């Protein structure tokens, strides 16, 4: 509906200003032929406020892409803050590195290349925890496992965020055989049953297709 | 669309459970003949999570109605925490006191009958500040006035939340001669220009009418 899309343009004119480093991140995608599957500016700004609400010095991010979301969330850090973002795709990492450097965030942001399910143990072992805020936005089937690792890297009051868990409302189809819809359905049922967190899911609308974000805080 | 309604039901099945005190507070609408406003269960849960992120011990709320939103947020507080809510209409404020007494929140929540524009000063004057989280959901024309007062009642890192700042998308009508629309537009431009906060507006869909919720952290 034009109304969701028009209202999103209205919100970002007032409160979703994109500076050059962010415009560059978006354009890096077409240049490197990467998929246009980043958060929107308004989601970007939302992630920034939540980070500020956790008084974030330490942020964990699964799924860098060109580092659009990374720039928004790293800008909530104070001078001596740290964001560690995980990326399977070395092309994606290398582009995210240029985009982070163009933003003057080289000293605050570290990109680890490799599978999330291999890097997460290495973050436990090397005691890089606890994180103030953790953004999960990678492949969907192992969402339930990424969250277990998330908890293992949390402190009481850590905000965990998991994006695209509604999937245009396809999670209503018990009979859907898409790995992503089945990953989200497992994750949503797991959240619902999890006693280590209090949580909800936000329904989001705008220029980006009908989206669902999970928010969970660690007790 | 029915997709939103169904997805809201999915989410509240999993994460939006309402106990006696919340369904009683809903019903107390019909039994005192007040309007079917109040947040959804899912907005209730979202507001509860925001209060815990803010580590809330003292919460301020404008517009009590039947205390539905009050009970949700109240339940984020320690035993040693307080919530003041301001209600224009004496009927509403008396009903609220029942539904809140029923929830066992009698000694954690103070209701105050009056126009918000008069009490908000009394609270500055009584030194009831600062508040961890302020929830604004009263008349829409005075929203920018309520916000200025909220800044007075704040500390750095305070979450201010202003609900219904989109009005089903009528804020896109600069020719609107509706006071609530022109009130919400003025508030939205004011957030747009305010250097004392970082803010966004979330577009919200589900069982309640399409609305928007402003989120501002005080720097
Ligand atoms: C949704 S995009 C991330 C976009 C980013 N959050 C933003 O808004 O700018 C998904 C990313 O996850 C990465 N990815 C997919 N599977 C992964 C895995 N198993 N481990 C780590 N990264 C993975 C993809 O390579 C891609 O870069
Ligand atoms: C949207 S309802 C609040 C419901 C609340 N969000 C909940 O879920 O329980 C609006 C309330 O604001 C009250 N109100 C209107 N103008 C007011 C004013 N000037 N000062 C205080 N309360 C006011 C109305 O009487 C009504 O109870």
């Amino acid at each position: 509906n034009q109304i969701f899309e028009s209202v999103d343009h209205y919100i970002s004119d007032l409160l979703g200003y994109e500076d050059d480093a962010l415009l560059a991140a978006t354009n890096s995608l077409a240049e490197a032929g990467m998929p246009a599957i980043s958060v929107s500016p308004n989601q970007g700004k939302f992630l920034q406020l939540l980070a500020q609400l956790c008084q974030a010095k330490n942020i964990l991010e699964l799924g860098t892409l060109a580092g659009y979301s990374t720039i928004w969330m790293a800008r909530a850090l104070p001078k001596n803050g740290r964001l560690i973002t995980l990326e399977y795709d070395p092309k994606h990492a290398a582009v995210a590195q240029k985009n982070i450097d163009r933003a003057g965030l080289t000293s605050q942001v570290q990109i680890r290349t490799g599978k999330a399910i291999d890097i997460l143990p290495q973050l436990v072992e090397e005691g890089a925890g606890p994180f103030d805020m953790i953004f999960i936005d990678a492949d969907k089937p192992p969402y339930t496992e990424y969250f277990q690792w998330a908890l293992r890297l949390s402190r009481p009051g850590t905000l965990i965020v998991a994006d695209n868990v509604i999937r245009d409302g396809k999670v209503l189809d018990e009979n859907s055989t898409e790995p992503a819809v089945q990953g989200a359905r497992r994750f949503n049922a797991m959240l619902g049953a999890n006693t280590a967190v209090d949580a909800t899911i936000l329904q989001m609308v705008g220029v980006k297709e009908y989206d669902g974000m999970a928010l969970a805080i660690v007790k």
